[PDB]
Parts: structure tokens; sequence; C-alpha cells
């Protein structure tokens, strides 16, 4: 059908906007800025604004996770689109925050989140939507409980927005937007793309490997210096593909008594296989399986052997992918790179200046930046920096902003765990941080 | 006398401004902005504008080299000051460029240098003054041939400025401002101060060491990575103290036939001693006298020996100081760090961020910078950089400015060796250079 | 001022073709496939076929070295372009090989080089042009001695193409196309670009470094 499209990653960071190719909108007869009605899985719908995108495939639609969540679908799934000509300016909408996103937040909610979020934006909303509003170094989720023209409308300047009391509980299928996704990863476009390919069939179409006798990858080794976002990638790939995630921390395993280590490795692979499709992530692999000579222990050599055995003991394995992070290829036992094991490697390098910028935007999404803040500038003075450095930078900048305001606040009493929304991080804060 | 002051270095880079202490100006009854007549040696006079400096001491006057040259005086000499209440707005002045400063310059001298230099500035000038105007990546010197009033006047908006044809020859005592001076050295405050102490008496008061039997330093070893400005320091100290300068380049000596090396070392010390007070600078000392083991030759060992001999053969001498540069203490033969020889060592380190800024201003003095150019910014993104790096940076910036304008210029014909005065180096040029 | 362009490297490997930006041809009112007259240094002219190029800057013209040589200009120099509406199918042209390019060649020059080179191609040529024909693991240069409609024409199927023996000597300013050029360097795009930058001002505008005191790389 022409109205069926494949879900793809957003370029436009605004949660209300989905993107089509110029040709596709032509074909579907959709106006730039039109309100469209999206149909997903489990009888879910979403309403969004449609815009053209030059880079979008003709058969794909780009949407943010917020809308993917609302439609209960994942990247690569199929949605249907159709114009929404009947959509009315809403008389009144009722929204409530999800409890787990508003712990600690002692603000107005309406004045701090909702009012600025909706103001003059003409956002469409549908009853039962969860949307996200960022601010005050948090990101709060709200559920739309009622819209006056039901079940959807446009929040126009005259639309009354109600949020009368009592945060609501999170239902089971409602994944938190605080979960890691691809949108949380900057400057890895190329490698993240490879990893997604490798994993697509095994994790999203597992039934295939029962129907054919072709071998998908089993083990993927992510290498690169500390703080490059290897843990982040693995976690994200799991979340996005809806696979079960099992973390094995090198040091955590090695901290255990001889024997309770091997018992823990075993339990990890068993639990993965039980909950497949699944990803096992082995953080700090070199702690567990260092270069064959670097081990001096005898229990140490037994642990690495136990790991090789466990890798080999993964056949079709239902559909379990093992991902592991390490500093360098040569830091680990070469027997791990043997064929049935870690046979795929991906280099997560130091980010470039464009990547640095993406990372800086990711780690500032929930801050209020002054107008004088130039992230591209901060990008340019941080050549050596990896993701973890940049995140620390933004964190140091923000905490400096807070200290500057803290003497002022203590004196005219201590609003303290508030006023963090009116606070803005200035370029002076970043300079301060950049020289520390 | 209170009209008698010691010549010190300038903080204001205007070559028309001389700075005194509030108290002294009070004492001498001088108005901030007043024209003062300065008297020095060889019956040379100079008219300058007097301002105040918190750092200047009551006994000292701060002036730029331009004015020290005009007064035939050097740092530490004694000048006399007096108000100039009779000074008139000039009717007409006549100036000519010094030939050696205008080779290659195919501009309109008046339109490009003189007009902007004098315009609305109210500069005093005195017949027989040489002044310097910077611009178009050059610095041109002019001599004042005639002033209408008297021997001096103020160049007021109505003063007619003549420069009718024919660059003039440089007289003997007229030192080029293209010579290296302390104003060409950035970010060495502490060390430059030590070296100046060491040579003050030997080079400026040589008659003393005939009257007493105390030993001044003979050899000074400047240490630090390449491009830190060791050659520059030695050259500057020579020029400023009026001493004779003799360069010995390590590689140049070692490039000679066995025997012509030793003959060249000898000729260097002989010529120094003949023209004392003098500085001998040995650039790249480790090329001539490397660690005792690093030499393999037999003629090589003869050269090092020859050097030890020559230096130990310089007692108070005709007042000859020997300076030598090397990367590290340990790179050279320990016998050279002897007691009658290189017994004083001074570390010329990597410059800090303040130093980096001074260097960047030094290497931009003759460029036109756009308003968007922030040198302090360039200072901050060049931590590792040494002076030689920063000079290359400015050079790369300027050449990029020129290339951008070169396509445009070739097309609407090729002013070429001109229009370089209207050209301005932009922050975009520096960014381009900073990422290369 | 609109007809003056900056010489740039060829993308189209055919020595007859120069390339302009789409906008520029619009501006100059030139037909795709038109014969154009190029004016260079030392009162030299060339005639070429003009085609559009999407990647060519609006102020630049792309040409192969053959044409740069004929115009006595180099990359970055300035030429002028203008349409050539009067150009006629030539009755007869006379070409001779340059001696130094034909030592050892004991072939039929016409049958082996000229005939295939001109055949049904509609190449424009101007008296005093040197052109290059490749073949038999060698590349021969020819000089155009005479064209019937003088001084330029199109070599049409009916144009009689004469050699008439006796290779000619190479004049001084006539650089061999056997010389190395950027044309003979593959797979160095990025680095060749850097080196060209470094060297541009010092080598092509040397008069500058007498006028200013900035240091180019050495
Ligand atoms: N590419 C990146 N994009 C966004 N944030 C990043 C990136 N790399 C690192 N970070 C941030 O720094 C932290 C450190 O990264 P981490 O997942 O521990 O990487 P690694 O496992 O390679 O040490 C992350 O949790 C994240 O907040
Ligand atoms: N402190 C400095 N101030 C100004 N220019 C400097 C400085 N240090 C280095 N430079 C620049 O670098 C150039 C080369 O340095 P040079 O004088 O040879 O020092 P070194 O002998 O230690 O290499 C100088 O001519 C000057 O242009
Ligand atoms: N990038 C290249 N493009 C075209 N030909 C090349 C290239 N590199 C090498 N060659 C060929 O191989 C020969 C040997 O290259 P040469 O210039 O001697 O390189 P090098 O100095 O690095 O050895 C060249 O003359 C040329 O024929």
């Amino acid at each position: 059908r022409p109205n069926r499209l494949i879900v793809d990653e957003a370029i436009n960071e605004d949660n209300s906007v989905v993107s089509l190719s110029q040709p596709k909108m032509d074909e579907l007869q959709l106006f730039r800025g039109d309100t469209v009605l999206l149909k997903g899985k489990k009888r879910r719908e979403a309403v969004c604004i449609v815009l053209s995108d030059d880079t979008c495939s003709d058969e794909k639609i780009r949407m943010n996770r917020v809308v993917r969540n609302n439609l209960r679908v994942r990247l690569g799934d199929v949605i249907s689109i159709q114009p929404c000509p009947d959509v009315k300016y809403g008389k009144r909408i009722h929204v409530l925050p999800i409890d787990d996103t508003v712990e600690g937040i002692t603000g107005n909610l309406f004045e701090v989140y909702l009012k600025p979020y909706f103001l003059e934006a003409y956002r469409p909303i549908r009853k039962g939507d969860i949307f996200l509003v960022r601010g005050g170094m948090r990101a709060v989720e709200f559920k739309v409980v009622e819209t006056d023209p039901s079940p959807y409308c446009i929040v126009a300047p005259d639309t009354v927005i109600h949020c009368e009391g009592e945060p609501i509980k999170r239902e089971d299928e409602e994944e938190s937007l605080n979960e890691v996704g691809y949108d949380d990863i900057g400057g890895c476009r190329k490698q993240l793309a490879q990893i997604k390919e490798m994993v697509e069939l095994p994790l999203r179409h597992p039934a295939l490997f029962k129907a054919i006798g072709v071998k998908p990858p089993r083990g993927i080794l992510l290498y690169g210096p500390p703080g490059t976002g290897k843990t982040l990638i693995a976690r994200a790939v799991a979340n996005e593909t809806g696979a079960f995630f099992f973390l094995i921390n090198g040091p955590e395993i090695m901290s255990k008594l001889a024997g309770e280590s091997e018992s823990n490795l075993r339990k990890a692979f068993e639990e993965a296989a039980a909950n497949a499709p699944a990803i096992i992530f082995i953080d700090e692999l070199d702690a567990i399986a260092p270069k064959r000579e670097k081990t001096h222990g005898e229990v140490e050599r037994r642990i690495v052997s136990q790991l090789l055995t466990l890798m080999d003991g993964l056949k079709q394995r239902a559909h379990v992918i093992v991902m592991a992070a390490t500093n360098r290829p040569n830091s680990i036992d070469p027997a791990l790179r043997r064929f049935g094991r870690f046979d795929r490697e991906v280099d997560i390098g130091i980010p470039d200046a464009t990547g640095r910028l993406e990372i800086l935007q990711i780690h500032t999404k929930n801050m209020k930046l002054a107008d004088d803040v130039d992230l591209e500038q901060v990008a340019n003075e941080t050549h050596g920096h990896v993701g973890a450095d940049l995140a620390a930078l933004c964190s140091e900048a923000a905490l400096q902003a807070i200290r500057k305001k803290m003497d002022l606040i203590d004196l005219e009493d201590t609003i303290d765990a508030e006023v963090m929304n009116s606070l803005a991080v200035t370029m002076d804060d970043f300079r301060w941080a950049l020289s520390q």
C-alpha cells in the first residue's frame, strides 16, 4: 500500500514532527505542516505534524522515540499514515505527570514545563499519548488523560491546559524515555550503523534462523579508549530492538571468590538464553580474559577458559548476541577472536569535532543555555575529549552556574531544590569548566 | 635634578607617548596629554606626549625604541624632560621614507601610511625625527625633513603633510627599527630580566671591570625546546645594549672541512674581542659540543676542545659575553657547564597563556585584524604552542586571507603587490589556521 | 568582466572540451556543444567545445593541459571566452608531428593516430595548436600548420586531413605533454590539494613576498 511506511530515526528533534520524503508527500497529497494520523501496533494511534526531509527514503517515515513509544513500534516496523483534515482547535486538555519522572520536582509543572512547551506551538495531541518536556536539568513525562474534542485536537492559544494534581503510575508497556536509545549516542553514526545491521535479523526477525541454516554473528567486540560510549551503544541497541539486556562487569566478576566467578558467568549466559532474544554485554573484558601471559593466577586461567566454553556453548542459542568492550584488541586473549566467538570487531574511536558537537547537544538537552553559549566553540577547544569528558564538562558547567547562584539564594531566605528552571548556563560557565 | 630621569621600557605601544609617575608629573607641573621636550645625547631632542603610569617609578620615564633611537639613548641612560608650552599647530611638514624600509612597496605612501597615522591624532614631531608606521604587513620608517613652525610642531587636522618623492639613505647612527629589540620578545618576563641583570654592567659600564677585580659572568647557557626565541633574546640583548653581535651557528661550523671549523671558531672569538663590548651567540651548541660519548670522530673531539680553549681564554676580555642555546642541559658536554665557562644557565620554557597572547600581538603588529579577531581566544586554544608555532599561525592566517582575495583580484584586472593594506585578517582566517 | 574566467583542472578527459558552470553558460549565452574561442597570454588563442559541469565554480573554466599549453597559461590564470558563431566546416587541414614524440614510430600516422582521432568527432582546431593523440603505447603530438578556412575550423567528415611528411622541431615555449602534470597523479586528491595550497602564493605570486613580511612554508 502507499500509506504504509517503515519507521526510521528522527532528524528533527521536535517530538511533534514526523518526516517524509518530498516525493512521498506528493504521492499522499499531504500539506507541509499538516496534522497526520499514525496507526501502529496494539490498536494505538498518534497525531503528528508532517514535514518533508530531503534525506528520508521514499518508503520510510522519521519519528522520535516518543512517537514510536506511543505507537508501540520499533525502528524498522511498519506504520500507516493518513491526513487528519477534521482536527479541531481543542477547548481543554487534561494532562498528568508520570510519577517516576517527577520525583524531587517541587515546581509548578504548568508554569515550568507545560506552558512553555505548548505556547504558540500548535502541537497536536491524542488522548493516551505520553509526551516529554525537558527543563531544569530534568525531563518530565506527561500522559494525556482527556482532550475536549476527543480523542485528538490541536493545543491552540485558547486551549485550556489542566494538570490538576496527583502523578500517575507507569503502565507495563510504557517504556521510560529515560531509557538509553540511539538518540543518546553522538558521533558514532558509521559504527552504530554497522552494529545495527549485524543485529537486525537476529534480534528483530529471530524466527528466520529456525527456517534457514545461515550463521548470524554471535560476538561483537567494541574497542576504543575509556569513555567512548561502548556501554551506551550496547544498552541502546538492546532497548531499541526490544531485546533482553544482561550486563557482566569484568571487575564485578573478578571480585568474587574463586568459583563464584565461574558460577556468575554461567548464570549470566543461562539467563540470557532463557530470555532471548537477548544481548549480553561484557564490560571491561580485559579484566576477565587478559592476554594469555598477563594472567598469573590459576583460578584466573580457569575463568578465561570458562568464558571460551560459554561462547562455544551458544549455537542458534535461541538468539543471543554477546557484546564486549575493551581498550585495545591486543589487551585480550587471542582465543576470544577465534571463529565461533568474538569474530566481529568495531572501533569506537575518539569523536571528531562534529561528533563532539552532537555529544555536547545530547548532554545539554535538559539545560537552559544562555544565548551566548556556542557549543560549536566548545567542540573546537576539546580535541582530545571523548564522550565521557564532554558529559563531565557540561556537568561541571551546570554545577558552576548553580554555585554562582547559591550565595545569592542563601542570603535572601533558600528556594534551593527549585529555581533550577529559571537558571541558565552561560558561556562563562563553560569557559570556567574548560580550564579546570 | 627632577628634570632628569632614567630611560625605561614602554607599556603604551604609541611611539608618541612617554609615561612618567603621577608624583613626577605633579613635581614637574606636567599636564596629562602635554607635549614635552626630551633631551638626550649627541644634542638630540624629541617632542612626545606625556601620560601617567602606575608601574613607572618617579626616577624613570617609559618610552618606545623609536624615541630612544631619536635621542640616541639606550635603556638605563639618562634623559631630561621639560614642558613645551610654546608648541604650535604646524602649517606644513615634509617627510620622506627611508629607502631600506620601502623596498617592494608600490603603494601610495601618503594614502596608505601617513594619512591614517596622523589623522586626528595630534602627534607632535620634531625635525630630524624618524618615526615608524605599520601596515600592509610591513613597517615603514620616515624621516621628518622640515616642519613649518620651528624645529617642532603638532600635526593638527589642518597641517599639510608633504612627502614629495625620492626615498632617502639611512645615516650611520640611525638604527633600523626592523632590528630585534625587547619589544619583539613575548612571554619571557622573568628570564629576560635575569639575562638583562647579568649583562648590564659588563656591556653598558665596561670601564668598571678595569677599576675593580670582581668577575662578571662569561658564559650564559639558554635552555629550552626549539622555537622558544633563544636566538631572539641574544640578538635583542646585543642591540639594546649597543654591543657587537657575532653569530656562530652549530651546523654551519660542523659543515666545514676538518680544520676550517676550528679556524672559524677562532675567527669568531677574535672578531668579538676586537669589537667589544660584544656578545657571541652559539646557536645549536649541541651540534658542536655534544655529550662526550656522542662524538665518534677525532676531528669532532678536536672541535669541542677548541671551544673549551677559546672560552677559558676569555678573561674579563675586551668585555665579551658568550651566549649559547641548546635543547637540554644533558645534551651537551659537561665540561662546557664548567666554572670559567657556561656557569650561568637560564631556562626559556614553553610560554603560558599570557605569554602566548604577547607573542600573538607581536606577530600581528603589522597586520590589519578584523574586529572579530580575538587573540586571547587564540591564546587559549594553543596551550602546547611555543613562540615559533604562534608566529607560524599568524603567518598561515595571513596567507589564507590573501588566497581568499586572490581569485577575486585575478578576475577584475591584479593589483597584487598592493591592496594588501586594505586586506584584513579575520577570525575565520585564524580558525582555518588553528585547524591545519 | 563576465567573459573572464579562472583556469581550472579538467574533469572531462577529452582535450577538445572545456567546462563551465550551468549558470555561467546561461549568463554568457553559450550553447551546450558550441564552439568557443579562448583568449590567453602572449596573444594566443584556442578553439574548443563548451559543455556544462555541475561541480565547476561559476567563475572558473575547466580545461585539459593541452589547451592550457596552447593558451600559454597555468592553473589559476585568467582567460577570456566568447562564442564562435562563424566557424566553418574546414576544407583541408595540414598537421605535422613534433619530432621528439615520434622517434621510433614507424607507423602510418594518418591511419593510426589522426583518422581515429578526428573521425566523426567534429573537433574544432586553430592554426598553431598542438594536440595530442594516444595509441600504440605512445602519445604523439601534432602541430596544426594550416587550416583551409583560416585560422580555425571544424574537422568535419569531409575535411581533408594532410600530414605531408617531415616532423617539426619543438619551439622553446612549447612544453611537452610528456611532462608530468597533476593529470598523471592518481589517488592523492587530499594531499595534492594541501601541497597545492602551500605552494600557490610562493610559486605563482612571488612578487608578494617582496611586498610583505609574512613567511610562506620553505
Ligand atoms: N558517544 C557518546 N554520546 C553521548 N554520550 C556519551 C558518548 N560517549 C560517552 N558518553 C557519556 O559518557 C559516559 C561514559 O560512557 P560509557 O558508556 O561508560 O563508555 P565506555 O563504556 O566506552 O567507557 C556515558 O554513560 C555517557 O553519558
Ligand atoms: N617569545 C617570542 N616572542 C616573539 N616571537 C617569538 C618568540 N619565540 C619565538 N618567536 C618566533 O619564532 C622565530 C624562531 O625562533 P628563534 O628566534 O629561532 O628561537 P629559538 O632559537 O629558541 O628557536 C623567531 O624569529 C620569532 O619570530
Ligand atoms: N599516485 C600515483 N599516480 C600515478 N602513478 C603513480 C603514482 N604513484 C606511483 N606511480 C607510478 O610509479 C612510478 C614510481 O613513483 P615515484 O614518483 O618514483 O614514487 P616514489 O618517489 O614515492 O617512489 C611513478 O613514476 C609512476 O609511474
